[PDB]
């Protein structure tokens, strides 16, 4: 029933029809940044002073972020930006793809700098790919509605990285590593705005999935993220409490629900007062 | 015969396989700019001091540039960036789409500033759309090879605007209009790099059209551009010699041929020593 969707139906570019969308493109635009603005010189001095558990962890979280912004960008290219046929939402998606490419680079500048041997670089991982069946499936499914798929990538960019951004912010106070922590600040701000944008699109969608459907996608997204940070790569390795991290995930997942216009599912407070 | 094309065949992102491509993305990246960096305040003072032939002309050239970067960007979205399946050429196309959106905006900031009444804004035009059958056809044709279609948009971004960029550069010395002339400097630099990139892709294409095919696309592109500037909207209106403009087109069209790796077709010198 796509004819009834203002967002998706075909149409006849500074007569601004969608101010809320446009205001976010210019917000994304105004936060432009490139890898070379992030000084990584002063880092190996700190990476050297780390524990070895703190390196198996930081290296792995960086590597999960490599196999992550590539799936986000494979979806906006060959699905989202094709479908959405209104002008303002295409500029944003156009700018988003540009930044997802810079994020992808930044993570690789980091991994090249913290790992000089290519044989190490090769794990990619049965550790990480738990989300493939959830994620890459919402690229691959031809029955998945736009509405389901918008909520889906709201979850990827807002739940799935949330813990990892929390980790780097935790390391940052304990103490610095300006490459990791300055990139992370910029990258976590970008993902918030992308995640907010996914929400704005949802709001403009007449036909959306039932609450139970939206809850399912999010609840399930959270469990997979909780599993990654408490078992597959415990934030224990860098001195953090698992329970608190499982709980932060849920705070973030609830904050998404409120923003998609639905009720809290978990009701937990934010455990981390730095976030 | 797409399996034999390194550029197009499927494949397994900072192991840099294509340095020449990457070096251009970072060149595009480093030349990032947004509309708000172009001060349009100081312009109506000069637009006021124009002749009325100089306004029917500048307004129309701006309007041709509105119905122009929209077709360039409709091709990279729903054709080019889909097909090209190598990493470096996707970042560039990703960054290109971002800038084509900013160009499209800039032209609209200009037209809104030089034309306060929307009833004027409405011509779009049987004047302009001569290229549709040539251009939008190379979006619409499912028989057109990549090679033909890469040369095609090399022509759009390098021939089709060339005269118009020449006009604004001519006005600039006679004298200023910093909005028009600063935008134009930035926009004509972007189109040169996009046009150079189209050339770099052509070079990396095993299977390309015969010289006669390449000559046809370019020769025909030139005639349509020559027609626009000497009949449909003569650069006479702003005091310029038609013959010289017909000849500049040909200098530019020859400079494209040399860069696609072929012989000159016209052998003319550059008539305009400001270009
Ligand atoms: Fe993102
Ligand atoms: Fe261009």
């Amino acid at each position: 029933g796509v004819e009834d969707e203002p967002l998706l139906r075909e149409n006849p570019i500074f007569p601004i029809e969608y101010h809320d969308i446009w205001q976010m493109y210019k917000k994304a635009e105004a936060s432009f940044w490139t890898a070379e603005e992030v000084d990584l010189s002063k880092d190996i001095q700190h990476w050297e002073s780390l524990k070895p558990e703190e390196r198996y962890f930081i290296s792995h979280v960086l590597a999960f972020f490599a196999a992550s912004d590539g799936i986000v960008n494979e979806n906006l290219v060959e699905r989202f930006s094709q479908e959405v046929q209104i002008t303002e939402a295409r500029c944003f998606y156009g700018f988003q793809i540009a930044m997802e490419n810079i994020h992808s680079e930044m993570y690789s500048l980091l991994i090249d700098t913290y790992i000089k041997d290519p044989k190490e670089r090769e794990f990619l991982m049965p550790c990480v790919k738990k989300k493939a069946d959830w994620a890459l499936r919402w690229i691959g499914d031809k029955e998945a509605t736009y509405g389901e798929r918008v909520v889906a990538f709201a979850a990827v960019e807002g739940i799935f990285f949330s813990g990892s951004f929390a980790s780097i912010f935790w390391l940052k106070k304990r103490g610095p590593m300006p490459g990791l922590t300055f990139s992370n600040e910029l990258i976590s701000r970008d993902e918030g705005l992308h995640c907010d944008f996914a929400c704005l699109m949802f709001k403009h969608l007449v036909h959306k999935p039932s609450e139970e459907r939206v809850r399912e996608i999010i609840i399930n997204a959270v469990r997979i993220e909780q599993e990654f940070l408490t078992e597959a790569l415990p934030v224990k390795l860098i001195g953090m409490n698992c329970t608190l991290m499982k709980q932060y995930i849920e705070f973030v997942a609830d904050r998404l629900m409120l923003e998609l216009g639905f009720s809290k599912v978990f009701r937990v407070e934010n455990p981390f007062d730095f976030m």
